[PDB]
């Protein structure tokens, strides 16, 4: 997720309201870049948090079993 | 033969090497991800590189008209 949701709705409300009052298209076509470029950057942060708890997790696991 | 392709195919050839050795998914979806965010990162450098040169010619335009 509701929080990809939120950044979604509130990027896309931003963008209508731009493309809405004929903002110049190489603008909102570099707005769209910017926005695409911070979906990926946050997934990827999710994705390595998780895998670093996984890390985590195993050295944890180990270290009770030995 | 692009410098962008070369990095494509690179990043492909290696993507397809880890996949045939059998790299955990986590870590494959995970570099996908940065590769993705790396892609973004190029089109919107050169997004911002097309409106500064058009920024900078209206200005050098207008000076000749002035």
């Amino acid at each position: 997720a509701s929080i990809e949701q939120l950044l979604e709705r509130q990027w896309s409300e931003g963008q209508q309201f731009l493309l809405e009052q004929g903002t110049p298209s190489d603008i909102l076509g570099m707005l769209k870049s910017l926005h695409q470029l911070q979906v990926e950057n946050r997934r990827l942060e999710e994705q390595i948090k998780n895998l670093t708890a996984k890390k985590e997790r195993l050295q944890l696991l180990n270290a009770q079993l030995s």
